[PDB]
């Protein structure tokens, strides 16, 4: 039995097809069983239509054995492109083994595994091409766009394995395949999926800033395009045309890294923002606000 | 010597360049030697121009040793994208070893091998991404479009290895590369190539139906778009707007699977077709006709 | 540690980020340390803007350890898409180990390694798909287009690893990644980089011919589209509409191979050119001129 054939077969029982159907449309994605109680992780694109139109869409989970079971949305995070479903009272679930994405290295051989019974399902193979790679993701429909620190791989990521797991050579989940490919790292998945299970919602920091990327010999980074009124950046002293070069402890190369670095800040705590303003370096102090004040 | 280098070198003598030339045009593809008498298998796209315009096109086979030899069309099957050529009285041919595509599993490492002396020739590597995957194929010019149960692979399939073999790690042919890539499985190739050698033609079942894919919460499958007059479906009771969900022993997910499932039926024998008609499940009995009545 | 993880980690210290910046723009590529004195090889596309606009662009080299150092252009060859930079008085450089591209075989596993600290950096994996493959390359801006005998690979070649090394399983450089991917072979790199270091310039043969590819049953090859006045082909007897089929000791399949074969000729020495002229085979004798008369 082939080296990858063994790994793909070892995780197949833990990967599921996620099907949302109305009486006029129907889409399919993949997900991974992450808890014996019936919790399933996918990406926010796979469920986007059912989450946004729950009156007309019904979501089911199809297992490796062919069983079809109703599924309910536990919670979703368009900002990290993650979501959690729940199947109730399903016995003998084969829960996937979650790895540690902090131990993943460039060159590691990986499999991007889609649901074995999906219509256009795929299983692809490659290596890890980059780590902590900020990548912009387009929201599927009415979902807002976002940027994530992704694991980059030259394994093909497509409709046939979107939402399925990125698997290392120990048959462990190291990532969730997004919609030259990218995956949400499993350690960030664990944090997001746990809070979506405790709270049904994730609260992310916000500053009230929109940026555009700039790269030149003076000052490269994320140039402040807009500051919202009454925003944390508004009170912290951030001004337009400022070129943000550092957010907290993370240097910011462009707008993509800016979005990701902001989400690493602590809500309600002072934090430094370094900018280049009219050719002058300036450090500012900002207290991020929660993006969802009622859930915080 | 590399693991894949050994396999690619082991099959090179069995892979040939197929060149068809007129006095104003010329194209190249790949093929594989499948019988010591000089029979060579390629896909129907590679020869399409010479088969359709034999008065102006001449076809030759170029071997690994550089020998160039005239080739004649034994037969072709646009419906399975397969074709057989013949070289006459060529000695010491290195016949390829044909595998068993029913033993191929998802994750198996494969090589998509093009003719070593072809102009744009390639050899690519990947894994098997899916099995029994219905894929639509566009006829090259005046050839009719078709759908086949393919082996899907993330090994690149391109002009440089089209018509060449898909090779497993035992240096065995498990498929024929088509024109994210697909290959005709070798077991289906054997059946088609044998009949093209006995009969010079393949006879496929037909029902007289055109379908369009549908996917919703009521009834997903292949919706009947048209029924030909006097067709087997016409006498079997199939009506327009019927959503076919099963053909024989094979469930039908969409139009792609419908085309493939029909070709698995027995000519002249009764067979069940399950449909959803105005929200009502109905089973029908159809006797498929041969698509080529004179060869049958 | 993974098989490819070890190789990628072993060469990382020898791969550098190459950053050219003006006060309004900035681009990044990869390069490889090839000599302890501080010589770095990249492709001509990576530096194209700084080489063409040196008054406004500044080039730096970023090492694996994060050190940033000024770099100076030693020389470039748009015709082979190669270039050499120099860092001065940098100690403890990890020089890459240069392989022998003549020992590379089809199917060899390779890594296309980009600079570890580059913004969009990638490391991709594949096999060698073809050897001595003439490929046309578009000049980046005002640089002239060219054709090279490349190593073809199904490892992804992109902006994130352009200019970085193509690495074999012995952690040796066998090629330079260009801008389904292609790399300049290391043996041709050695010749070009050495002359760019001795002379600051490379001198290539020229005949004064422009060709277009032709492929038919009469005569396939590179059809002479234009002959420059006073050119070596002009004095050698080459005429328009001639279909060149051999240049020196190398048969010419199309215009791509013609460009490459011409560059293999000896400057100032008689050489045969075989053509098909009005359906008649004709051999001609041409004495190539240097493309840069003052440097020759």
């Amino acid at each position: 039995a082939g080296r990858f054939t063994k790994v793909a077969a070892a995780v197949a029982d833990s990967v599921v097809t996620i099907e949302s159907v109305s009486d006029q449309e129907g889409m399919q994605g993949s997900g991974v069983i992450v808890d014996g109680r019936g919790y399933i992780v996918t990406n926010a694109h796979v469920i986007s239509e059912a989450a946004n139109n729950p009156s007309q869409f019904k979501t089911t989970v199809v297992f490796n054995d062919g069983k079809e079971v109703p599924a309910n949305l536990v919670g979703r995070d368009p900002k990290t492109d993650l979501a959690v479903l729940k199947v109730d009272n399903v016995d003998n679930l084969t829960v996937a083994r979650l790895g540690d994405s902090s131990k993943v290295r460039v060159g590691d051989e990986v499999l991007a595994v889609g649901a074995p019974l999906g219509l256009r399902s795929t299983v692809t193979q490659g290596i890890v091409s980059a780590l902590h790679r900020p990548v912009p993701l387009s929201g599927e429909g009415s979902d807002t766009d976002t940027v994530i620190d992704a694991i980059q791989t030259d394994a093909s990521i497509n409709h046939g394995n979107s939402g399925g797991p990125l698997i290392d050579m120990d048959a462990q989940v190291i990532g969730i395949n997004t919609a030259l490919g990218f995956a949400i790292p499993v350690n960030e998945m664990k944090l997001v999926a746990n809070s979506l299970i405790k709270d049904g919602k994730i609260v992310h920091p916000t500053l009230g800033i929109s940026t555009r990327s700039v790269s030149n010999a003076i000052a490269s980074g994320a140039q402040v395009a807009n500051v919202k009124a009454g925003s944390p950046a508004q009170k912290g002293g951030i001004l337009e045309n400022d070129v943000i070069v550092k957010v907290g402890n993370r240097a910011v190369a462009d707008s993509d890294e800016f979005v990701v670095a902001v989400r690493q800040l602590a809500i309600g705590q002072d934090a430094p923002i370094e900018v280049v303003r009219e050719g002058r370096h300036v450090t500012l102090t900002v207290k991020p606000d929660p993006d969802s004040t009622l859930e915080h």
